[PDB]
């Protein structure tokens, strides 16, 4: 079987706390003796339209920030801002801090999201960083400060902290240095993203997964050159396929004995014609949020 | 705009161990001072055919079971079989035991699966129990003893433990009392699931979700009796509704003001007339793996 699968979230759950300033409550990430959270916690309703964050922050003191780990209040003993993230220093070290790192993820890569409300983990699911630097998440009021991450041999690599929803229903946020993915800004305004394109290497990986699990109706005897495929992909707002993508797809091609460029010819046929009302792995749409690595770690 | 979203898995990660008999290792669930696992851990390859589980267990002693949390051995001090699960009493109460209960779910209900290998969690994902009592998992060799669960507040309701794969590639297993869902047995034989059907109650929940988000073209000005709807539904390979299904749609019916039986009438028209190229929540396909609880969780909670 083949399933969209999130990393086990326990190591991140032990880091989630609630952060409150004024009438605004969201989540923070508590690592060692620092809590990281979105800086817009310091805004009021009036501030959010055009917040001068440095000016709003100079007027705050440590005691204006209320941090709670469950029933326990953590004393804030220091605070600073790094881009769009606030760093609150507390007197307590988190005993549950995992081995971790902060990474900035590349578009087309996937990560797990731990959606939290009031410092309490609520759900976990897989997202991809879109080419237009949005993510198609599930985030409601109070979800800010929820984080996205990957796990590699007990090391948690944090890559995303949640800040906002766009009018189209997609989501935007920062890495853990507080820099946004994409052209977005943490102010209460309607923001549009650039035109979103489809992650072609991931669509190919998912077709290979549909073949492994016995689904073949889309394949064909034909083939294509890399450049000719990429001309058709760009026409249909698919990202171009690089030679590294082809290389990355090697293991999957070998396992199924289907040349990458033969799978490209199949995808070309799908783009030009369609599904014909049919489905692949249950879906009526081409799925582009599985990476080659994601697929390999499942067959 | 809906994601299949699992529950946070940490409270279950803290209960996973491995159980080995000879060279056969699967996963177990450590709650208080008991470890629960599939009884077929006591089988060799040649026993799998039609194992004599009672005979195989009589040859076993406490000191034949290797239970490990990580690389740390947990001493077994008692063993018993309950249906298709082994219960291994150990000398240490799990300090990470959550508040928990053991529940038997119904077809259509969803749950999170924490897929594990050698006692180590690998991934978490949502499954729906199909009307034919299979789930569409992603289970590899060594995954048996992985569990499915829901979390309500801080209480973990364990509802599934994994035992086997069927010829068609779907998966089968038991509740935490060892009772299989559906008509399967833990023998290494080709077993067939009944033909699957569409989970009507979840499709209705999906229509309610569509209405909540302002997508309501399919609502009509008619109603139906539950029996009339069930007889039509069966002709389209949809499950009949139970009284419990009607009741668990109550909150969404109240939220939208659309009576359950009126929504049934709208669904009946979709089944008889098709979608006519229209879409619902952006798709021409009716989704059947979001329960009414799942819908409320992503729309309002
Ligand atoms: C933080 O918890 C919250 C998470 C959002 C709320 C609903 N779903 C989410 O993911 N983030 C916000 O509320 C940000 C805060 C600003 C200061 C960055 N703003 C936001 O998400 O607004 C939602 C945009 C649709 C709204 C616009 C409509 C037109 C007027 C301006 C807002």
């Amino acid at each position: 079987g083949f399933r969209k699968m999130a990393f086990p979230s326990g190591k991140v759950e032990g880091c989630m706390v609630q952060v409150t300033c004024g009438t605004t409550t969201l989540n923070g990430l508590w690592l060692d003796d620092v809590v990281y959270c979105p800086r817009h916690v310091i805004c009021t309703s009036e501030d959010m339209l055009n917040p001068n964050y440095e000016d709003l922050l100079i007027r705050k003191s440590n005691h204006n920030f209320l941090v709670q780990a469950g029933n326990v209040q953590l004393r804030v003993i220091g605070h600073s801002m790094q881009n769009c993230v606030l760093k609150l220093k507390v007197d307590t070290a988190n005993p549950k801090t995992p081995k971790y790192k902060f990474v900035r993820i590349q578009p087309g890569q996937t990560f797990s999201v731990l959606a939290c409300y009031n410092g309490s983990p609520s759900g976990v699911y897989q997202c991809a960083m879109r080419p237009n630097f949005t993510i198609k998440g599930s985030f409601l009021n109070g979800s800010c400060g929820s984080v996205g991450f990957n796990i590699d041999y007990d090391c948690v690599s944090f890559c995303y902290m949640h800040h906002m929803e766009l009018p189209t229903g997609v989501h935007a946020g920062t890495d853990l240095e507080g820099n946004f993915y994409g052209p977005f800004v943490d102010r209460q305004t309607a923001q549009a993203a650039g035109t979103d394109t489809t992650i072609t290497v991931n669509v190919l990986a998912w077709l290979y997964a549909a073949v492994i699990n016995g689904d073949r109706w889309f394949l064909n005897r034909f083939t294509t050159t890399l450049n000719d495929f990429n001309l058709v992909a760009m026409k249909y707002n698919y990202e171009p396929l690089t030679q590294d993508h082809v290389d990355i797809l090697g293991p999957l091609s070998a396992q199924t004995g289907i040349a990458v460029l033969d799978m490209c010819a199949s995808l070309k046929e799908l783009l030009q014609n369609g599904m014909n009302g049919r489905t692949i792995l249950g879906s009526a749409l081409l799925e582009d949020e599985f990476t080659p690595f994601d697929v390999v770690r499942q067959c």
